[PDB]
RNA sequence: GGAUUGACAGAUUGAGAGCUCUUUCUUGAUUUUGUGGGUGGUGGUGCAUGGCCGUUCUUAGUUGGUGGAGUGAUUUGUCUG
């Protein structure tokens, strides 16, 4: 599968990851786990 | 394969305000917009109004009960010192 699985610790790593500029943003949470890469 | 709904990177604003936008994940089923239909307004309405306050006012005023006077208003009591 593609469309990449997260390192969520509040998660089984299944949340999705906002794929941006510099960022694989975590939409789970409102604003915090967003792991830079 | 999307109601409400949150944000970082940045023009953004005064903001280290995601509010709008490049954004794209999910926090999400709870009426998100019109009609019904509240609630608020420190909005006009104390000229529509509750209480309360002030004034008429430290000058003392007020009145039923039987009786008199008139016919009825009304008086007499409540007035000459
Ligand atoms: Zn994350």
């Amino acid at each position: 599968k593609l469309r990449r699985e997260c390192s969520n610790p509040t998660c089984g790593a299944g949340v999705f990851l906002a794929n941006h500029k510099d960022r694989l943003y975590c939409g789970k949470c409102h604003s915090v786990y967003k792991v830079n890469a």
